[PDB]
């Protein structure tokens, strides 16, 4: 449901992410974990990170944040016609990782907060609005796929 102008705002701010995918990734995850501690429980590899300092030093945390945002980016660049990128992610997330739609809302908030904190200047009212819509569309399509698969949307 985004307009062409809105997609261009999304992809323009995403350009900032692409310039440093792993650092953005690391910060989104740490924001996620620090704002909603229970999400940390879904990552067996990360149960020994007992603080932010531990989370910043973790090379697996950073690798994972890189993997995550790289995927998100492939989805956003498809501007809605993302069915092929989205399916495998909703498959793995509904079955293998057991991630509820609710946690997708938490990570969307952390994504927005990181963008806002690193790129105030480029992440104005219209960019904010458009990114919010894009992430909402991502969540909604993940939710619809989860229901088809027999899971809770
Ligand atoms: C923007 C939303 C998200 C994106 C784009 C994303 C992307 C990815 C990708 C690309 C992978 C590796 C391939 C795969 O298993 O499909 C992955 C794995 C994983 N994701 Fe997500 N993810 C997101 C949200 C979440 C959230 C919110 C959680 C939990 C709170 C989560 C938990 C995991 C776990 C536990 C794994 C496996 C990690 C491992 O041990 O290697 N994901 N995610």
């Amino acid at each position: 449901g985004l307009s062409d102008g809105e997609w261009q705002l999304v992809l323009n701010v995403w350009g900032k992410v692409e310039a440093d995918v792993a650092g953005h990734g690391q910060e989104v995850l740490i924001r996620l974990f620090k704002g909603h501690p229970e999400t940390l429980e879904k990552f067996d590899k990360f149960k020994h990170l007992k603080s932010e300092d531990e989370m910043k030093a973790s090379e697996d945390l950073k690798k994972h944040g890189n993997t995550n945002l790289t995927a998100l980016g492939g989805i956003l660049k498809k501007k809605g016609h993302h069915e092929a990128e989205l399916t495998p992610l909703a498959q793995s997330h509904a079955t293998k990782h057991k991630i509820p739609v609710k946690y997708l809302e938490f990570i969307s908030e952390a994504i927005i907060q990181v963008l806002q904190s690193k790129h105030p200047g480029d992440f104005g009212a219209d960019a904010q609005g458009a990114m919010s819509k894009a992430l909402e569309l991502f969540r909604n399509d993940m939710a619809a796929k989860y229901k088809e698969l027999g899971f809770q949307g």
